[PDB]
């Protein structure tokens, strides 16, 4: 199976999952000088006051945190989307070394860390239908920097031990994803992928340009978990990222 190793990473991708080489991959790097100022772009709307966290799973790769998408409860709305998107689950891609770990890059900079917050377009009823879809996911992309702690992260970071094996899952319910997010909302734009396979072409990336700083100690736990199951030999969950894609024929808009 795929996953992020010398054996079944991202340059081996390709071979079940040809549209790895597709016209509209992700991540990329964001050239912050070449990226235009849309002035028809909107502030994002982030609606996450009813949002209802149900669970944190390791799923081998990364631990997504679980949202009840049922309803809306946390959407995501404005910038450069037509129509509302449901917050499905949020996690992380993270490197072995502070200096690597985010899958976009900013003129070539990469970050510890990057936050995904998964959402998908209510027009198509359900996620399994939405990725099958052009405009079917808006995924809000946030870097992580190594600093001060991020104190709305410390949640995430303390039930890490008790889901450190694939498959594990733990609950986490009344999780706010608000303590997340960085002061400002400016950001980059550009139509892409799924950065893990099936790497399906379905997503609008929000990037946030602000990134939200966390501790030496939060990250250090990131990098405890394991992308094995119990009983198997230890593997780190480190560098579960993809690195930048061709850009092809496409613009990065900027909302500042
Ligand atoms: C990781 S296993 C996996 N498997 C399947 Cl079958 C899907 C189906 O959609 C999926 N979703 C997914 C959602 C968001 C992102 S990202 N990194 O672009 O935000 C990557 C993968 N992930
Ligand atoms: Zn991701």
């Amino acid at each position: 199976h795929w996953g992020y190793g010398k054996h079944n990473g991202p340059e081996h991708w390709h071979k079940d999952f040809p549209i790895a080489k597709g016209e509209r991959q992700s991540p990329v790097d964001i050239d912050t000088h070449t990226a235009k100022y849309d002035p028809s772009l909107k502030p994002l709307s982030v609606s996450y006051d009813q949002a209802t966290s149900l669970r944190i799973l390791n799923n081998g790769h990364a631990f997504n945190v679980e949202f009840d998408d049922s309803q809306d409860k946390a959407v995501l709305k404005g910038g450069p989307l037509d129509g509302t998107y449901r917050l499905i689950q949020f996690h992380f891609h993270w490197g072995s070394l502070d200096g690597q770990g985010s899958e976009h890059t900013v003129d070539k900079k990469k970050y510890a860390a990057e936050l995904h917050l998964v959402h998908w377009n209510t027009k198509y009823g359900d996620f399994g239908k939405a990725v099958q879809q052009p405009d079917g996911l808006a995924v809000l992309g946030i870097f992580l920097k190594v600093g001060s702690a991020k104190p709305g992260l410390q949640k995430v970071v303390d039930v890490l031990d008790s889901i450190k094996t694939k498959g594990k899952s733990a609950d986490f319910t009344n999780f706010d994803p608000r303590g997340l997010l960085p002061e400002s909302l400016d950001y980059w734009t550009y139509p892409g992928s799924l950065t893990t396979p099936p790497l399906l072409e379905c997503v609008t990336w929000i990037v946030l340009k602000e990134p939200i700083s966390v501790s030496s100690e939060q990250v250090l736990k990131f990098r405890k978990l394991n992308f094995n199951g119990e009983g198997e030999p230890e593997e780190l969950m480190v560098d579960n990222w993809r690195p930048a894609q061709p850009l092809k024929n496409r613009q990065i808009k900027a909302s500042f």
